[PDB]
């Protein structure tokens, strides 16, 4: 009963799935040459948790989304990294700011525009880094 | 409270809108070098109807969808053709065929598996070619 798109990607590493939630409070994406960890910071159904996916590496980056502040883009690459088929680079896009990009390696590119809606989540395949990525969409 | 994701291709063309429909009931695509046109016969609200968008070129090239039978995903190229920044190639795939790819030309790929849901109506921008798409999602 979900929307969701995606994944792009390799089939490496393991399966993850944060769900659907109402709200996003806060990303945190770990990037050097490549894309190695997302931590996604959501408050649904009473309760507020944060969730990490992917590895230890790559210098971090943080953004705490403002009231009424929400994601309407991703933008991103699929690249061969070291012989593994991975996300190499990653960029978020809200109704106010961009959030990126990070990760410096290009391959074959992947765009979510979300014209009417919103990502309210994200789902994939991770190991050391991000292998796959994938988003839920709501209405507004 | 619709979810549209796109567009993909380029600034030339006028606005098109299908809307969301009810039930995708075929779509029959014009292509050559590259995609010419999109016709869909769609229903909503208990009336069948067809819509054209783009021109009078290319080849036509149809799917009649089976009862059960709905888009899971669209796949592209924004290319560059004779100067326009339009669609080059195209493919819709559904949960038992894959329509096309058609178009012959490459440039930019666009890809939106939907993983859970559907597409179930279409916009853009077009004038005597597709020269963007974009798809509206459901839930199944």
């Amino acid at each position: 009963g979900a929307i969701k798109v995606g994944t792009w990607g390799g089939n490496g590493g393991s399966e993850w799935d944060m769900g659907p939630a109402y709200r996003i409070d806060s990303v945190k994406i770990n990037a050097g040459d490549i894309i190695d960890a997302i931590e996604i910071t959501f408050t649904r159904y009473g309760l507020t948790e944060t969730q990490h996916y992917g590895g230890t590496g790559g210098e971090p980056h943080e953004i705490a989304f403002e009231d009424g502040e929400y994601i309407m883009s991703m933008e991103g690459h699929v690249v061969d990294y070291t012989g593994l088929t991975i996300i190499g680079k990653l960029t978020l896009t809200t109704n106010r700011r961009t959030f990126g990009p990070f990760g410096a390696y290009e391959g074959t590119p992947f765009s979510i525009p979300v014209a009417e809606g919103k990502i309210a989540g994200f789902f994939g395949r991770a190991g050391s880094f991000i292998d796959a990525i994938g988003v839920y969409l709501m209405p507004n």
